[PDB]
């Protein structure tokens, strides 16, 4: 039940260090990863997964300065997701989706294929030429991920915490991503809960449909 | 089995228009909508969910021009969420939020609100007052809410498709968007989908975990 699983979700504010994943769900948060939609399956993103403790603590650097305080939610979960977007969305990154979408049978004719790209290079032009805005676009579909992610991730029974609060430029130079074309934007531990979660136990608030919802 | 749902879900590209869900199922979409999380509990949003006739052709408006291609999934599918972003984050919302965890009974004590407020502040002001890309940000939470919709309105048994491919001035204008606040950002037609969308049975492609994701 999906209502059930939305309104029983929450952020995780301490991890139990003891429990991990299973290689079944391993599997499984990699496949919500890739499955997730994107504007024309752009899909102009990376993952890092850490598991390893080394791999952890590398990421947990980030959470330094005003930051810290997030630090124990990187070190004590199971598995720790470092969403990054694109930092410029180039032709090479679109000959790759289409070709990926030919090979996945998509395209009846080479017509259609060059229909799509046409299609494709509309929408990214509008971002990277004229707006110049590709950057925030590519980053929105990230963030579009995430969302998918965590509930995702809830559904499968794993609790989890989205974290803005970590240093990107300490994470971005820890994993060279500037060099590589990639930011870091969210960092999305996934395990189990410990009882120092405070969190668990604090009712969900959100504002009321009143105010955020019209209906015509 | 939500990697079945991820794996199964589709873009929809032609919808029953004769297919409503019934006010009961809206109830269900609104609470998806509703309990998305968000950096900070911010819930920087409003939806406008179009049902009747009239309410999804104003909707449509927006697919003009080279937008035509998604019109008729506005004025086809049953339910028609348009997802907006606040246009600023302003001190009153701010203490909207706050107040509402409040009346929610996340506060056992005044400086338990208090400490809440400053940190949300925190980062409302380093988007604000130091990066000036609150609206970037803002428009990132709204994004992840729709990743969160997506899957949940295929979790439920329901038909969707996100669309970027509308015109927002129009939209927003037809709805006095800016004025008050807002800005429209992702339209998101719900129902069920007609035997005659092709895109229901094509093969699902999305790009290897090999090019997209490091584990460490
Ligand atoms: C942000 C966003 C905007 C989208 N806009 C459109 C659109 O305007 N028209 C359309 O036919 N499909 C649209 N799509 C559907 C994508 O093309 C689709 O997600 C992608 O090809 C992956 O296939 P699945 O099926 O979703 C959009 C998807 C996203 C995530
Ligand atoms: C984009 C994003 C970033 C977040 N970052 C953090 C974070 O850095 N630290 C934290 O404790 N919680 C973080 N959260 C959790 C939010 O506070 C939480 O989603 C919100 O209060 C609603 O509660 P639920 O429980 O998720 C983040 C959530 C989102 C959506």
């Amino acid at each position: 039940d999906i209502i059930s699983v939305a309104l029983k979700r929450h952020s995780t504010k301490a991890f139990d260090a003891s429990k991990k994943l299973t290689p079944e769900q391993a599997e499984q948060i990699k496949t919500l990863l890739q499955y997730s939609p994107s504007s024309t399956n752009s899909q102009p993103w990376h993952f890092i997964v850490a598991s390893t403790e080394e791999g952890k603590a590398r990421v947990a650097k980030s959470a330094a300065g005003n930051y810290v305080f997030n630090e124990r939610k990187m070190l004590d979960a199971s598995h720790v997701v470092v969403f990054c977007a694109k930092t410029a969305m180039d032709d090479v990154w679109l000959k790759l989706v289409v070709d990926q979408e030919d090979a996945d049978g998509r395209f009846a004719t080479p017509e259609a294929k060059a229909a799509n790209d046409k299609g494709r290079k509309f929408f990214a032009d509008m971002h990277r030429k004229d707006l110049h805005d590709d950057a925030e676009w590519m980053a929105k579909q990230v963030y579009l991920n995430v969302g998918n992610f965590l509930l995702g991730v809830a559904a499968l029974g794993l609790d989890a915490v989205p974290i803005e609060g970590f240093d990107a430029a300490i994470l971005d130079a820890e994993f060279g991503l500037k060099e590589k074309g990639y930011t870091s934007l969210v960092v999305v531990p996934v395990g189990h809960h410990s009882v120092e979660d405070f969190n668990a136990t604090l009712p969900k608030s959100r504002l009321p449909q009143n105010i955020t919802l019209t209906e015509v």
